[PDB]
């Protein structure tokens, strides 16, 4: 059978690999460097894109940029890099001779679907591809037709109540923060401590601290409160050219943002907020079967003590006769990957697969009748 | 002798089973389901149709419709799919080996009684079939053979006079009001009291509590007094999802439209009115024991405290000398089915049949000359 | 005789002014602005509530909030600020020297037709009182005292068949989607298109697009394929910051909506088939005057080309043997108001009011004693 490249289009991380396969087999940075001054490297060859890891030993001579911001392409020509390298650097391997499945938020924009089909098939001349929502995927991995998931990646978090394999699409709700967000204002808040970080390469061991140190509070105001009277709720982190700083009430205020997004000037609702109000749009008899499986996904919900943290807020919205109950996979970071990997080597799913003939008929619209 | 399959066409419950046994072997929804959408299931087999408690458990993907509305087959192609899910799901049997009975309302249309008798012996194949109305069944299971009956069924309300034998077919006398029309009075009435529902899924509900929690009032002026006056006449009820709602007045106020139609715009007489209106059509040497045993039948009349009532009002209509009794039998919802079940297992009743080979001489025309 | 104020109780649009008038003389945004911060001024007085207009100005650092959601009252602090503002900001007049009338949705939940009652009398010290339902006053402002009704507001829509002073309680037939849910709609179906919009103020210039750029289409499915094989059903508009954006396909697909309900996912039937199945419960004798005078009301029928799709649809569901005709008032988003205005006016109406006497006699409840 065709062997199915898996492409997660994470915004921090690009996650790749072939379907039938447990977990993903390259995970790298989403980052694209190009040079800040030409002429730094004389007597050895320059190129002026460097991708992935490639691109991370090379920072301090690199303007990074991102190919997805906010779990939006927001640069094809950025996508594209990351695309060339996944294919011929990092498993080294014909695009050509494999079938692609794409990963995307819900309401990922139409224009960009049908650019994404385009470039795929025209430039790399794939054989075959489909594009599918990341928290469908993430819900096959927990092994389930239906339930709802919160997916919460490296740029936008989605509340996606999913029903019989289709995600319901009156119901999903969206809120752009999460783990890109989530850098920029521990960023800010460091440099309201007194340890200002002005430069972006500093921004991304800031990144780096964020995913090892944050945490997710049970309770908001006696974490706050833990802090205020005493320094137990800090810890101590040595930056790599020496100088030990110290992190404090900063790792539980960060990922705060998701529970009050007006701390940041949002007039959004919460993460458990638009969980309760998702499921609300749902009818009563799948309400069971979608409250009865409340899943996380995606890198920001790797944060410690997060279930106990939404297990508490969902009881408070919610009614005491739904079953509530928080499942957080061994692993949900990589939930979706995972699920397209299944997805992919189901052989009920091989009907489903964009063909190149289709493409040649009807252009990039053709996802628009394959995809749901 | 051959086992017949009894059915009874009941407007919200099929009742279902073998002839020769004392209660049904098959309770579930008079339902059909159909995918509200292209597409409707992943990770398993589709299905074009659902039906009974398949169609109850997995209804969110359903446009549901009912096969019988009003005590009238609405859509032929429904009432196969229930009659088809009856023989090979429910009861697991051929019928093509069994002989068939079905239950009708008084002065049911030619055209049905036709298209039904069509199908039976053309879409199922069957050796043989009969119809009967449910009255004359209801009463046979009582141990009686004449008597007034007050069918209030699932769909409908009749008035069926009957003396050793059969209805008196000029003294019958119809309401267009019972179970159907109550469930869609009772959630209006909610709405009113501010629990607005609006789904058909919320239908279902106010359905079950319409079955648990009405109960005739044996003086609607004193209850409802009650009722203005304390809320001792309320009762609760927990939602599936939670949330605790107060039924109050809407208990007793949505049966009350049976004894009073004007209360929904309808012209017709009360259950009541044309019980008397039914029974005065009768020979005056059989107006005794019409009078003495008015008999109660059908799911609408499982309402606790109806015989005290309507031994009230017969009693206030009826002059004082033929001596009134209401006989509401142990299991008044079944008696049709238990009827047909006793009658069909007699050896004097294999005469009454509607052979293959009388279909084969004379077409769908024979019920009329096989039935009475 | 004492000068009424009529205040239409609109969920997007409040409209008031004094009876008597041919037109409201306020016209405003139903929307309460809260603080998102404070400290915003400095320097300059802060206040905590903004109403109308006043809140309008101000939307940027205001927390918007509706008083009224789909036709029903959903907070009582934002309909009493809505109140204060209009009697002493907008008319600049003592309301306690003004008799008041309210208007409703048909089954307008009693508990919130009692805290209006109570309201109006304890605080603002009304002298009297009415409460109507929307439908009833514009078929009066059509010029008529018999025909049916089709109202959609901001929020809601209403069949409501009306004969010489009552509306026929059995026959109303409602549906929640109109204005507000239109909305929200449509800015789901432009981020589908790649101008995604996220934020609710971004959403009020979608509201006001909504309002100047949406028709009805005459046939869905050529209007649908003329926009897929020509760019001729698109407009431009230009956001207020610059920025020229197009709307394609949308301006008829937002409205679409009310006559297929199963494109936002629910149960409900079509404004034209809730209207054909209002007209079938009225008596024969009475369709003669309904199906002939089918009025529309209200914001969402506002729409050019209306017309000619209602005649269309309604004529395919109804026999043609009624005369069909849609009677579109020339300023139909008024005729509530307009109605109310010409109803107050009238000295034999002056006898229906609720007084105070009969408030401190029978509290909130005396309502239900006088409005009807």
């Amino acid at each position: 059978e065709t062997t199915a490249l898996v492409c997660d289009n994470g915004s921090g991380l690009v996650k790749a690999g072939f379907a039938g396969d447990d977990a993903p087999r390259a995970v790298f940075p989403s980052i694209v460097g190009r040079p800040r001054h030409q002429g730094v490297m004389v007597g050895m060859g320059q190129k002026d894109s460097y991708v992935g890891d490639e691109a991370q030993s090379k920072r301090g001579i690199l303007t990074l940029k991102y190919p997805i911001e906010h779990g939006i392409i927001t640069n094809w020509d950025d996508m594209e890099k990351i695309w060339h390298h996944t294919f011929y650097n990092e498993l080294r391997v014909a695009p050509e001779e494999h079938p692609t499945l794409l990963t995307e938020a819900p309401l990922n924009p139409k224009a960009n679907r049908e650019k994404m089909t385009q470039i795929m098939f025209e430039t790399f001349n794939v054989p075959a591809m489909y594009v599918a929502i990341q928290a469908v995927l993430s819900l096959y991995a927990s092994g389930r037709t239906t339930g709802i998931v919160l997916d919460s990646g490296d740029g936008v978090t989605h509340n996606v109540p999913i029903y019989e394999g289709y995600a319901l699409p009156h119901a999903i709700m969206r809120l752009d923060l999460a783990g890109r967000d989530l850098t920029d204002y521990l960023m800010k808040i460091l440099t309201e401590r007194g340890y200002s970080f002005v430069t972006t390469a500093e921004r991304e061991i800031v990144r780096d601290i964020k995913e090892k140190l944050c945490y997710v509070a049970l309770d908001f105001e006696n974490e706050m409160a833990t802090a205020a009277s005493s320094s137990s709720l800090e810890k101590s982190y040595e930056l790599p050219d020496g100088q030990v700083i110290t992190i404090g009430n900063e790792r539980f205020r960060c990922p705060e943002t998701l529970f009050q997004p007006s701390f940041i000037g949002m007039e959004s609702a919460g993460i458990h907020e638009t969980t309760y109000n998702s499921i609300m749009k749902c009818d009563i008899d799948i309400r069971k079967d979608l409250y009865a499986n409340n899943v996380l996904s995606g890198g920001t919900t790797m944060y410690p003590g997060i279930a106990d943290r939404m297990q508490k807020e969902i009881t408070a919205l919610a009614p005491s006769t739904m079953k509530i109950k928080i499942i957080a996979p061994p692993e949900r970071k990589y939930s979706v990957w995972i699920g397209g990997s299944i997805l992919a080597s189901l052989s009920t799913f091989q009907q489903m697969w964009i063909s190149k003939q289709e493409y040649d008929e009807a252009g990039p619209s053709i996802v628009h009748r394959k995809c749901f």
